[PDB]
């Protein structure tokens, strides 16, 4: 699993993906209750054109027993077996399907992350500083990358508040701060454009994930490249977050962007 | 001072539209304006035929690449050649001014007298006319097209810098009060941020004070997301290339529909 990390030129590299050069890259996620749901979904989305699987481990229905969640891993690695896969449980209050406890949580990822079959972890910001900052020195003992994310489904908030929240995610170690927030005014997108650029330009030595959701929105899932989100969602068969696009339409616009 | 004895464009202040030719400008997904440029008639004629092919809604003329702007009768030799054989789009006559990057220099009655010559015509739908003219020779040439029923699309230029947004919404207010039927404006981004400054001028214009449709983009390859989000952030029409780039930061008319297409589903 060894990944890679160039604070000067702002890269990370896992699975031989260079995230932070280039065209930004496509995150689909995966979801499935049940072992074979899951196997269903991997060799469905194996056709699709994607950068990175995101398994959605919140979907999942035996989340708390190891054995299973570390089945599921291994059938996703064993059919997409070229592509980083990230290990995502999403809590119900940033966007996803359940919620654990904080010691749950922790063990959840720390089983991930000793696996061997998982090449990123997201970690929430929110889920506690200490416990984060433990949990992200950890993944790197064991050559595991963390996405460390924060998500508002109902506002935007200021400029400055979106930089300090990417900012502390650096601080904290985080391979790639994420954040994503939903615009109430089409100004609230430029906001959320604004504060990437600020946070890519002035303090970030490496990539950032952002993201405004909702139609109004799309736009900076598009924009990646000129102000410097490093990755984007697109969706295989649903959309997972609203204002997803579908992959094919996806990488059909980044690629004239990075033509252009 | 001009009287008539005793074209056709539309415009909706409620719904925000100005139609030409049926084209609905300010309706759906912006509209694709592609610039003909060609130094002698002849030239002229062979783009037109050229371009008659391309996949665009309105043709811009651009008369600061004709080498005999100086005969009005000759200019309008040349749009009748155009308006023959485009005979289904707008037509916009673009005499684009030394001042504001054009090919050329004309004093200003030259310019004024030009485009009241292309108004009398009947063979274009539309001038564009640039706001930093001078406010008495503006007002008195958007009356004169309006009383020949031809729309007019209010240009202001900075090849070099993107001024404050706030300065970018007086520009474009001022175009409205000024009687333009469009408002339009291209900036040259110097930092990814005057790109958000170009768009939230535009997202303000539209919302705040626009009555009518506003054309706006900020230039170069840092500035082409601007020429691609117009149906959410309030710009009705944006410029491509059929064979090569008018300005910088035009892509190719295919990709751009492409793009919009996507954008617009729903
Ligand atoms: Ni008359």
């Amino acid at each position: 699993n060894l990944y890679f990390q160039s604070n000067a030129m702002k890269t990370v590299t896992v699975r031989d993906l260079v995230v932070g050069e280039g065209a930004p890259k496509i995150i689909v996620s995966l979801m499935g209750k049940t072992i074979t749901d899951v196997k269903s979904e991997a060799l469905a989305y194996r056709e699709a054109d994607f950068d990175i699987l995101e398994w959605r481990v919140d979907h999942f229905a035996n989340v708390t027993t190891a054995e299973s969640v570390l089945e599921a891993a291994g059938a996703i690695r064993e059919i997409i077996t070229d592509k980083p896969l990230l290990f995502t449980f999403r809590s119900a209050k940033e966007g996803g399907e359940q919620a654990l406890t904080t010691g749950q949580y922790i063990d959840l990822n720390r089983a991930a992350v000793d696996s061997g079959l998982v090449d990123m972890i997201d970690l929430e910001l929110f889920t506690g500083d200490d416990e984060v900052k433990a949990t992200v020195g950890y993944a790197h003992q064991h050559n595991v990358a963390v996405i460390m994310s924060n998500h508002d489904f109902h506002k935007t908030p200021a400029a400055e508040e979106i930089v300090q929240r990417l900012r502390k995610m650096q601080e904290l170690g985080a391979d790639i701060p994420k954040i994503a927030v939903m615009p109430q005014t089409k100004a609230d997108v430029l906001t959320l454009l604004t504060a990437t650029v600020e946070m890519q330009e002035r303090y970030a030595d490496r990539p950032i994930i952002t993201m405004s959701m909702s139609k109004t929105g799309v736009i900076s899932r598009l924009a990646g490249e000129v102000f410097g989100s490093a990755a984007t969602f697109g969706a295989v068969k649903k959309a997972s977050a609203p204002g997803q696009i579908s992959v094919a339409d996806l990488r059909t616009v980044l690629t004239i962007l990075h033509q252009a």
